[PDB]
């Protein structure tokens, strides 16, 4: 009796849906699972890879002495979990293939936009949440009625260290975009474990780097450790240049668009030498001479046409005024711009940190990890835990959810005197109130630019402010669905931010998380109502932080949900559910902030202690802490 | 093929020691590792029991078809793990049955004293940490060498979720000797990992609530809940006893001497009639009389024997002037005190309120648990994590290492004029100097009392505070390895403290944590360095909080280690390992002194950051935070 022999039985008569399923890490979960007397359905896009995986496993299952195998691996092809309507259809094949399903492997992970938060569309960081977040909660809603009516159910989220951990965060600088919807993963299975029992278990794991084609590539793509390289260099190149053009613009007379202008002979030489350039471009053009390869154009041409266009978006999204077609007749450096030799120089340098970083000093491969998750999915005793199948990381973690403060120095608040606020908000009219009120009654703040949703919402605060609306200290703006241009109307029309507090518009809603056993759940949490908490709870955030990133001298406080003693123990959990997914992005936007041209501070804070009232006194001194803990990361520090 | 054809093979060529395995969790661990393959040894005390786990072991290997049965499972009666000169005669019993250890499971882990920190005697708790933790490090010090040398180990502690999370405290009421040992075990492999690997595997295991004899108990001795039953009833007739006794004193001018003579009669009814009587006194009384069973001796006699001293220690310990024979002529009341129908009515809402904890609302075997564990040793690819095998629990847990924060509000300041400070410390003579002057210069303090170690740094502490000491403000006591002594005597000579800041004595060792391969160890931590670390950095803040948790209107903080620029990284290991384990002993304390008559907050500061100088400036900087982070759990709260 072999190794698969420790495997026969162990999970003899359940059903498994494993997304991701045709290769990876998924695709040997599914193996494994199908070694062990499970019947798997694998889904992924591509038919070829679900069909080679499909005869693997099958052909493997023969060898084993199982017959019939026709009927123990099915495949669904052309399933991106990104699209609502694929995953109504993958649950309706699985169904019918086998009827209910006992595991849900929401495995499926796109590595997403691989960009920094102010270069990252917003719609492909809606892609990644679709495919890696909403998706997991879209299979479980489908699934989970069936689970519940036959007395049990296992949902395991495929989630990552780059989710971070229970109560601390992990920053993944380029990847806010996939660490959020990690973090997501594990989020869902730590709040709704509660309520998914007695009946289903609801875990995450969460390996380490794991020694597979995605980390490692193949012959033909690049793997996450050369992207990573190149993209190091590329984006070297983009934040030094940006960075420049910035400090030259803050002691040249000459416009962006005039600075800009001297780039366009893409000419490293030519630019060091030009004594009409401002030193800071001289400067920049003697580095990229001094440091670079001889044999990479990047070495001798400033750009190419994709670094200037993200060069572009970046000035364009700070307010700058410059034509699109700025770069239009940008010379073209010849190929190589980064050289194989940097490249690979890269690449070394990040596969030698993360294995430095193990405390093993080794990688899982693909089978180990799946093989740990397929023994772990045997236990039937816990839930609500996130399992590390392998790991053990000197990373850095940032604690979250500190208790305990005061208001900040003196020193601090007296910088407040004439600064420019911005709220955003709707839903929240108190704290909205009693914020403005302090930053322009206590603290001598110059105005506040009050950002709402909608006309409603406007005069709603200009009502309950109407005294600072009528002395000019209180303006009003409608943003809509468009929160980037209202904050272009007001950099526009009242100047730049100091303070920047970005508040949710819209509170949590009020349906239940779970159905009753014989219930068909139809009042339960829609697919589409997740996706509007996704929206309205974390993307608002990011769509803010991305533009205010990119205004020197802000200070951004994020805000998440409210719970009081009328919200219901659903709304508490949605409320820690967004909790520890926006401290993913927070800790990374963090990073990735030290490394702009812009000195911006973003910080979190919580509204609801995750504790679960007595008199208004102690709802006032509720509201007290709320304005010191936003005046403790946005009052500025004095150089 | 059966069940146990999932484990053939499994951890085959394995040598384990298991301590605690003659029953229980260790047990079932040391029966299924066997079956998988290992030699196993199996530690206890109790020959018998051993025998028969050995029989029971040996004779189900030789069913599934072993050979020579009698070679693969050996045993180690006699083996206390408290007690130092076993450990060593168990390694050297096991390498002389087995050669090289590959697995040490430290699974052995005693209930403890089971009594509130202020009920808990000192030896007690030295007792526990002995048994629960220190040994943990003894085994793994002796063990790991080979290991080492051969190129693989893995070190398991049976930890639990009473121990913690790694970034989250969770109290643990009339358990904290354990408690703190169990996140002793945590934090040992999450700061041992980076040194232990690339060639030694450490990890925890965390289990929740285990069905078997330790929580059920059996036909002879009562289980975990049935004592846990008991102790809730004692308990609040000893606390509701010492929190009248302690009121009625404030109101009457009789000493308490006089008013625990009203107590001499024993007669719940005499007393509630008792004229002369105070209220407080004459209100427990009827209390008594109305809540109690009235089979119960406990509704008609105040006191029995074992209450009545635990009483006294209580009040003798808290200062009062009473002789050691008052209760000597007590009379005894007739059994039973509570009776049966009341401990299992408690027993049943114990148990009933631990299974409404479980999301899935059942616990595992121990069987379960260690089938999950004995899957979990074959994971070679993870270091420094805590396995949940099982759980998932509501339980309300406390956040650690919050890093922003302020001062407290200028109303709590002022309460701090003419207040009298305790400082216990010695090694950390700039931040002792620092907070005696912020006190006293900046906050108008009336004095501190500064306690020490020894003459030589009491000598230190006038030098640097030459100017207080001469103007009366600053006295210093010499403590020695009597600190309660020497609080009596601030006490006694000074007055009642309000703020009370205690930090260590000693520095933290600079020694290594591992020894090079080839090495013979012997500049390593030592079994007794261990020892010390645990006396000098955890029972330490015990014994100052066991006496200062009776001293009514104290704020007590603790202070953990400091890591500087000079300090080594093994400095910044231990000094992190110290600050998780203490955290669990102030989470507890804090939920037991809501329920104590007297009015004490109780708080942790940490001097460590977690990050590992930059001009005295910011040196200045860390130090001002400190004392900001010390003043804003010490300055009261006005009422
Ligand atoms: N690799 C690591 O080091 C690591 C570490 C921690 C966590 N994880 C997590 O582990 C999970 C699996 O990772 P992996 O390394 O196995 O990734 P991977 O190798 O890139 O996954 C490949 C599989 O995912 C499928 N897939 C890709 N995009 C998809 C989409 N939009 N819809 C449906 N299927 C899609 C692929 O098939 P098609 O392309 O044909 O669809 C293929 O079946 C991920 O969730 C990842 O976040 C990985
Ligand atoms: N039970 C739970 O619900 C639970 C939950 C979480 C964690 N845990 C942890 O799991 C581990 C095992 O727990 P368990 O429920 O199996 O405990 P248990 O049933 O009380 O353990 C019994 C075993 O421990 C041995 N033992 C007791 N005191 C000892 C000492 N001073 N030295 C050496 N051996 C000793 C006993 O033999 P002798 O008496 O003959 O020595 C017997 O072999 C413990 O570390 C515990 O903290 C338990």
């Amino acid at each position: 009796v072999g190794w698969a022999e420790s495997l026969i039985g162990l999970h003899l008569g359940k059903v498994a849906l494993i997304t991701g399923g045709s290769a990876g890490i998924g695709g040997q979960i599914g193996r494994l699972l199908a070694l062990s007397g499970a019947r798997v359905m694998l889904a992924a896009r591509d038919r070829h890879k679900l069909e080679q995986m499909q005869a693997m496993i099958q052909s493997e299952l023969a060898e084993v002495g199982y017959t019939d195998v026709e009927d123990r691996v099915h495949i669904a092809p052309g399933c991106d979990v990104s699209s609502e309507a694929q995953l109504a259809d993958l649950v309706e094949r699985t169904l019918s293939a086998f009827g209910t399903v006992d595991y849900l492997i929401n495995n499926a992970g796109i590595a997403g936009v691989e960009e920094m938060v102010i270069d990252m569309p917003v719609e492909g960081w809606r892609h990644t949440l679709f495919a890696n977040l909403i998706s997991n909660y879209s299979l479980m809603r489908k699934l989970a009625p069936l689970m519940k009516k036959q007395g049990s159910g296992y949902i395991l989220n495929v989630s990552s260290y780059f989710g971070g951990e229970k109560d601390a965060a992990i920053p993944y600088p380029n990847r806010a975009d996939y660490a959020v919807s990690k973090a997501g993963q594990r989020a869902m299975a730590e709040v709704f474990a509660r309520f998914l029992g007695p009946e289903i278990q609801i875990n995450a794991i969460a390996p380490g780097p794991v020694e597979g084609d995605r980390l490692r590539g193949t012959g033909e793509r690049p793997g996450l450790f050369a992207r990573r390289a190149r993209l190091i260099l590329e984006n070297k190149r983009l934040n030094e240049l940006h960075a420049a053009l910035i400090a030259a613009a803050r002691t040249d007379e000459r416009s962006m668009h005039e600075l800009v202008e001297l780039l366009l002979p893409n000419d490293v030489a030519a630019l060091e030498q030009n004594p009409a350039a401002p030193t800071a471009l001289r400067e920049l053009a003697r580095r990229f001479r001094s440091e670079g390869d001889p044999a990479a154009s990047s070495s001798s041409a400033l750009l190419n046409r994709s670094i200037a266009a993200k060069l572009l978006a970046r000035l364009h999204n700070g307010g700058y005024v410059l034509p699109a077609d700025i770069f239009a007749n940008l010379p073209n450096p010849p190929d190589p711009f980064f050289t194989r030799a940097q490249i690979d120089r890269e690449a070394r340098k990040v596969r030698d940190g993360i294995m430095g970083m193990l405390y093993l000093q080794r990688m899982p491969t693909e089978f180990d990890v799946a093989m740990a998750t397929v023994y772990y999915l045997a236990d039937r005793n816990v839930s609500g835990e996130t399992f590390h199948p392998s790991g053990g990381l000197r990373y850095e973690r940032t604690p979250t959810g500190g208790e305990l403060f005061g208001l900040p120095s003196p020193e601090r608040l007296a910088e407040l005197v004439g600064s420019t606020v911005y709220l955003i908000g709707e839903h929240l009219t108190e704290h909205l109130n009693l914020l403005a009120r302090a930053y322009l009654e206590r603290y001598g703040a110059r105005q506040v630019v009050m950002i709402v949703e909608t006309e409603t919402g406007a005069e709603t605060m200009r009502r309950l402010l109407h005294d600072h609306v009528e002395a000019g200290r209180l303006m009003t703006i409608v943003a809509g669905d468009q929160i980037e241009a209202a904050i272009d109307q007001a950099i526009t029309r009242y100047g730049r931010p100091g303070p920047v507090v970005c508040t949710p518009f819209r509170p949590l809603p009020t349906v239940p998380l779970v159905g009753r056993k014989d219930s068909d759940w139809s009042t339960v949490l829609s697919e589409a109502e997740f996706a509007e908490l996704c929206e309205h709870q974390l993307t608002h955030h990011f769509r803010v932080a991305r533009k205010i990133a990119l205004s020197d001298g802000a200070s951004l406080a994020l805000v998440t949900p409210e719970t009081t003693a009328t919200s219901t123990t659903e709304q508490f959990a949605l409320a820690n559910f967004i909790k520890t997914t926006l401290h993913a992005f927070t800790a990374t936007i963090g990073v990735e902030s030290e490394r702009t041209a812009q000195r911006i501070l973003i910080n979190q804070v919580d509204l609801t202690r995750r504790a679960r009232p007595r008199d208004p006194h102690e709802r006032q001194q509720e509201l007290e802490r709320f304005i010191e803990a936003v005046l403790l990361v946005t009052a500025p520090l004095p150089p």
